[PDB]
């Protein structure tokens, strides 16, 4: 776990700049950022955020001036997250999911968390999208959460960051024993189900998405496109995800079974509204 | 096929609907007093304007405790995308909805001569703000790739004009695969989607949505690709599992529907890497100017 890197006031407002001129432009000129900043001043800031990587600058027949980097926003999410103190250090990267980079962080006190950081997209487009990306997995993961899904607790998020609470497990593709193959893969059937009968349909149930832990207790890190029940070939996606299961268990641990869940047969009886609530309560804000 | 030339509406009434969607991508839902500075009609009659778009169902009213304002609806929005590609010339008359993507509404339509195309509106977003923005995206990146697959040969419909949420491609004379009974050589077939799948991991996509709902069948047998919503880069980190799932889609409904199986599905590390400026980067430049042009960044 390492300190996020000390910057001045001065060279954080032109990072801003940066950022909010990418909302619209997908390249953002020296012009344009002294602008929104408020200029060879400006241009030795920009000369120190090129050195530290945090932005490029990039040159096209049409448009020449800088844009934000990966390492760039995420130092925007970060710093915004440490002054909420929920996240002080940031250790390594232990993994990824569909359209995320997964880290340890810590607090003040040392309480570790898991932190998601989401790339999707041009520049534009990944600016926004990676966002709303975020955005869309603090608020189902909140929804599932309330009505008892086996996720991590969301404890906070920013831009294109969602910290959550950190499981004690491991991808199921990287587990090779279980207590009882029989039993886990129960487990996950039941939760295609549970999702079903909510309205959901996961899209990418796998190895990869889920984690095992101690216990052999399953939980669901990654939901970036899931389907609704609604969908005119809800049943199509709801049968590729349980065969995906079957698939995985008969590999890795020999297993199979008879009694594969039938789409038809779920019934309903709400985590979409709740989350797309949550959803419009983030946008009001950013 | 009842295909309907677009009911008629004002210059005054065209302007308050458009001034809504103008409102809409800074506001979840936009309040009347905007509606009207936006708008800004010489006379005033904004008020009168937005309740017969009320009225004609093409927007919507709401109040909360917080908030207050109208939203467009999907005929709204569905209005303002044909009406604009009405006078640009590439459609006039709408047919009816002959089926679905993952995202998006699929309908026939004609233009004056009377020839037909096929035209996808996409629906994104199930927030308002998103659903405005994620449309057009959707649509944008569709028309996107259309092009950049089109252009190196793929077998994708040709794609004519897009506007915000709507796209307009060529219309492939066939059905889609699921609907098939019967097929003179189910082999022939089964090798034809195994191609694709091969010849766009080799320009570095994985479909990751590939199935009987998305390949259109000819008259001769051939099929077409009329849906790729969500694509996977070869360079993905789980690009592998991606792939074997797409194949294994069209194993699943071979075995199933023509009881057909083959031993001569592809591996994903035979795939190869042509050209660095391929498929993503062709349809990435693509994409960058229809951006630029969108109408949400200029004024009305
Ligand atoms: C929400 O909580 C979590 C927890 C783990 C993960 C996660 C996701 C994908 C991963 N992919 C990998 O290839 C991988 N290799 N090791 N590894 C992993 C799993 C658990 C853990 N730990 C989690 C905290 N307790 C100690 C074990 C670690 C760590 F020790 F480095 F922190 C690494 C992952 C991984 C973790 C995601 N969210
Ligand atoms: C890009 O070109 C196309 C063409 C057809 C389609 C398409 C997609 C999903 C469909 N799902 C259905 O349940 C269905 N039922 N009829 N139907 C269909 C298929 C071909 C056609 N025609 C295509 C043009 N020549 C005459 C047949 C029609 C039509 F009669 F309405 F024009 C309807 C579809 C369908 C078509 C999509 N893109």
């Amino acid at each position: 776990v390492a300190k996020l890197r000390y910057m001045s006031r001065d060279d954080f407002r032109v990072l801003t700049a940066v950022e909010m001129g990418m909302k619209n432009h997908e390249i953002v000129p020296g012009s344009l950022i002294a602008s929104i900043a408020s200029h060879g001043g400006c241009n030795k800031v920009l000369r120190e955020l090129v050195k530290h990587k945090l932005i490029a600058w990039e040159r096209t027949k049409t448009v020449q001036g800088y844009r934000l980097t990966n390492a760039g926003y995420d130092y925007l999410a970060l710093k915004t997250l440490s002054s909420r103190q929920v996240v002080e250090s940031v250790g390594n990267q232990m993994g990824v999911g569909k359209e995320s980079d997964i880290y340890i962080v810590a607090n003040e006190e040392g309480q570790q968390f898991a932190l998601k950081l989401h790339r999707l997209g041009h520049n534009v487009s990944w600016l926004y999208l990676s966002r709303l990306s975020a955005m869309k997995e603090f608020a189902y993961m909140k929804a599932l959460y309330e009505r008892k899904f086996p996720v991590p607790k969301p404890i906070d998020y920013n831009r294109h960051a969602v910290v959550m609470e950190l499981i004690n497990g491991y991808p199921l593709c990287q587990i090779h024993h279980v207590e009882d193959p029989a039993s886990v893969y129960d487990e996950a059937m039941e939760l295609i189900v549970k999702l079903a009968n909510h309205g959901l349909i996961h899209g990418d149930f796998n190895e990869f998405n889920l984690i095992l832990d101690e216990s052999d207790h399953i939980t669901m890190i990654d939901f970036p496109q899931m389907v609704s029940t609604s969908h005119p070939n809800a049943e199509w996606y709801f049968d590729r995800d349980v065969k995906c299961i079957k698939d995985f268990f008969m590999k890795r641990f020999s297993y199979e079974s008879e009694l594969f869940p039938t789409f038809k047969d779920i019934r309903r009886e709400d985590v979409e509204v709740s989350a797309s609530g949550y959803t419009k309560e983030m946008q009001a804000d950013d």
